[PDB]
């Protein structure tokens, strides 16, 4: 038998290159999605294409609710029904947009989606992959600058430091059950969509290490480590993968 | 006009140190609380017995739900209410006990971060909102990196109140608010816990082997409100006897 | 009678105002020295027209060397020949200046003096300290908010920022059952060099979320002041920044 | 031909297994010693035997003295000598011993601090200054915030040499040399019952990491699978940083 692994938000960007680099090292793959039905299906079937029956999709928003707990157990149990086994978490899914302290969602809204994606729903797969429980592990993307925060991100850093917090409380609890916990923390990686191309220069030109962001392959190499037998000691630890970024004064 | 402050959790312990500390430096208060009622409105009474017309209280749960962005409202309202002006809020409310990896864990969430962080969050957007030395003390844990077994909901919530800490000094410093924060270690152990297990805890800590008073919690907020921490923001001053340097 | 304090490089700057603040404060000082004479013995004369008997100077290069030890030891014992104790110490002295790596002093002189001045020298009159030690004692190191975010080219005085930082946490762990306590307090950018131009400060003014503007050496004197006093009894081991947010600003 | 790397104290404990490894990976490798030459040798004759010409020793003595920025430069030379080109400098030498508040002070300072601190930041120089994946690791400590009573400038040294990995990895990514650290916690380790106590405490399979398993980061971090990397501390510690006391 292969290792199965989940990977949140795995239809796009990161989450698709970490899916990808599982897959291409051995493991079967859950590839989870909110809102990116087509993206999600057309890397499975390239996934299914290279190797049959290696590769599903799964449904679920991880926003903050009474029910995000049976989304998530449901995200798990898809690994098991799927594949019969499940060695590795990938939590990457995540919201990310301002949330000005000073003044259209409503801020109940904006507290659901980035404490849910980012901290919430991560503690709830945690309980259901330890539960539903080999080189077991899970990797948290978490963020190199949150210690120097973007201005009016507050909820976003909150997720963010509490996903820290959630690393380390699950290395220490887990490691018992020979289960792993670490982090991948990126600088500037794969710039957003809706933003223009002299500010991608501003931000490339702060990154110390080569004047430009991360590839999305470049943060998977990290997830890459920290799940296999080369990482077999780590746990607890948060690798960042910043090209210096984070050490830049003001 | 006197200043005024909010502190939350003031009926008890902390809170309840932080309160008086703050009133005999001259401040009024707003005394929150939840279930404490008798304790909350015993303090007020001597308080204003002190001082008249210088304490009020005000009553709210700080889980987290669809209503609890109107209660913190509403408590950074009664200040201005009462007092006619808000300089101060001390984030000191609390839930605190385990969440096994291995109540209902919705509920569990709700209580753990609403409280830890997101009530924070919401009482730190309308204090700014709302508006001199004006700050905001947030009360964290020093042993959050050396976290207790099986608390991880906790340890995220007192994660993201650090995340807060930070990014509001970020945000409000143009305002001239200052965000800061106070890390206990080992202070006022529960009532209910044994000798025995108290002295456990006592023992661990370096300086003087016994856990920190509320006091000498409520003199380091004392110390950021005041104008001798004018330039300090986005600090979080460990009161801990050196617990959090001690190796397992 | 009142306490007596060591405060090291206060005839200047943020020296002279810890010294100025502890003697406000009701403390006896040592004010340390190494190449400023003149401005040292005016600020002992100033303090003691204040109250007489209550200010000395004391002489030392702080540079690493084989004697380093017996100068710390001589600056602690300065204290206890003027005033007859030594309550408090503030480890303020430091050299500051660039040490490229890749590139008129050798770099053995580079060494001695960013690491000596700013961590050994503090580990020995910490030492010294302790040791002379037969109340409220304690120690505050002056730290840097921006060690993890450091300025090129800065390697040597970098590194001595850090090991300071080391040292407080372990002097804090092995003195804390002595009683003494040991914190140390962070400056972001407080007075800029005299030797900067007004349109170099600025530019680092502006960086300054609180107010955009340096902190005074009073201020930084007010945390120290803070650490020593009753009100912080139970705190050892801590580092307060003071720094006007400045460390929590992305590049 | 192939990369080359250097490795301080790589002559037994955690710095042979990171030659080994490196070795295995296809680097040629400078094995630097201090007084342990004849493990050096056999370590070298293990590794040219296995590829020919392919590892090489150093002798240098790392204590701070006006004479270590000659021996870093002649480190970093050898490796240049035999291979003409240094792709990885490994920071693993080290000294640790108490050093209580209440061998000569000096003595201590020159290795406590020199060796733990000095000679990185004077191999460091000399690295950058004769120059690809370029990488420096430093063996850092995951203890470093919760330290050994007593220990203060062992401490102080560790402390320094993450200043060092910050400020070098500033510093150098303009030149494509990326700076990082491995920060072990308890490893090879003092009697036996001594030693149980310590295992104990690990939450990951109460066992102390062996150095194969420090080795395993310090390649993650010299490889292309780390080439945005600079400026990290990998814990290797099963955990025993998140323990309270
Ligand atoms: N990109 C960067 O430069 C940096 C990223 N990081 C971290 O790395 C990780 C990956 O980054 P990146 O690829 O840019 O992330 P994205 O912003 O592209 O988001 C990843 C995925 O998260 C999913 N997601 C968003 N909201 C929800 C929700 N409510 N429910 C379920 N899924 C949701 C989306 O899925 P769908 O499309 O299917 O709706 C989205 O494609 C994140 O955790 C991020 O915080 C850290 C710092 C730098
Ligand atoms: N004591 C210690 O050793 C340590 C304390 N701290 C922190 O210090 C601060 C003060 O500590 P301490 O006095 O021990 O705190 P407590 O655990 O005594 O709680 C303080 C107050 O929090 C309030 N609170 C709890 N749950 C809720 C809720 N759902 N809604 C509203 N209010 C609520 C309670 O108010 P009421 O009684 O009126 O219901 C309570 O009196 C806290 O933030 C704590 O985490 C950190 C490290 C250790
Ligand atoms: N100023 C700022 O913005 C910042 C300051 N800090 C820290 O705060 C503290 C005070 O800063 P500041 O007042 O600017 O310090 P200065 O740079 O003005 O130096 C203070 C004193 O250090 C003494 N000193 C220098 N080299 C030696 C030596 N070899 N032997 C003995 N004494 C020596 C000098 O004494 P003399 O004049 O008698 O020769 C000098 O007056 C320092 O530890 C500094 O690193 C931290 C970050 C920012
Ligand atoms: N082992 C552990 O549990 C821990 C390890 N670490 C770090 O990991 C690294 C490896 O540790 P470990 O293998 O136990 O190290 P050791 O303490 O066994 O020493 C490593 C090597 O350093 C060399 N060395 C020591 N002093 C000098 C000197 N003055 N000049 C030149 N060379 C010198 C020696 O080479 P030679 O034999 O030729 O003299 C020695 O074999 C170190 O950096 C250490 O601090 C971090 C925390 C704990
Ligand atoms: N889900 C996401 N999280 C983050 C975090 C940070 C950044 C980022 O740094 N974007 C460039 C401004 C981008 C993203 S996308
Ligand atoms: N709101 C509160 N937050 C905290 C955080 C920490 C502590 C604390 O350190 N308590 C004593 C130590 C301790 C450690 C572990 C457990 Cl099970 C228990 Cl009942 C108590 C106590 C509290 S109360
Ligand atoms: N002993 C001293 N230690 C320090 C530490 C930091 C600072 C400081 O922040 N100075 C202003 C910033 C700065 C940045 C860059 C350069 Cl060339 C210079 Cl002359 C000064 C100044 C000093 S003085």
């Amino acid at each position: 038998e292969a290792p199965a692994a989940v990977v949140t938000g795995a239809a796009k960007r990161i989450g698709r290159a970490i899916a990808v680099k599982l897959h291409q090292t051995g493991y079967r793959v859950v590839i989870h999605y909110h809102n990116s039905a087509e993206a999600a299906v057309s890397l499975a079937d390239e996934l299914n294409k290279e190797r049959s029956n290696t590769a599903v999709v799964c449904q679920a928003d991880l926003t903050n609710s009474n029910v995000l707990p049976a989304s998530c157990e449901e995200i798990i149990n898809s690994c098991f029904r799927a594949f019969g086994r499940c060695d590795v978490l990938v939590n990457n899914a995540s919201a990310f947009y301002p949330t000005p302290l000073v003044q259209g969602k409503t801020v109940e809204t904006q507290v659901a989606e980035l404490i849910g994606t980012n901290a919430i729903a991560p503690f709830l797969l945690t309980m259901s992959f330890a539960q539903r429980q080999s080189n077991l592990s899970i990797v948290n993307l978490c963020d190199a600058m949150v210690d120097q925060p973007c201005m009016a991100f507050s909820l976003y850093n909150m997720g963010k430091h509490a996903l820290v917090g959630l690393t380390q409380s699950a290395a220490l609890e887990l490691a018992p059950y020979g289960i792993r916990v670490n982090g991948v923390a990126p600088g500037v990686s794969l710039l957003p969509v809706a933003m223009g191309e002299e500010e991608k220069d501003k931000w490339r030109r702060k990154v110390p290490l080569g004047r430009r962001e991360a590839s999305a392959e470049q943060i998977a190499d990290a997830v890459i480590f920290l799940v296999s037998g080369s990482a077999q000691y780590i746990t607890g630890s948060i690798i960042k993968v910043d090209g210096g970024l984070s050490l830049v004064h003001a």
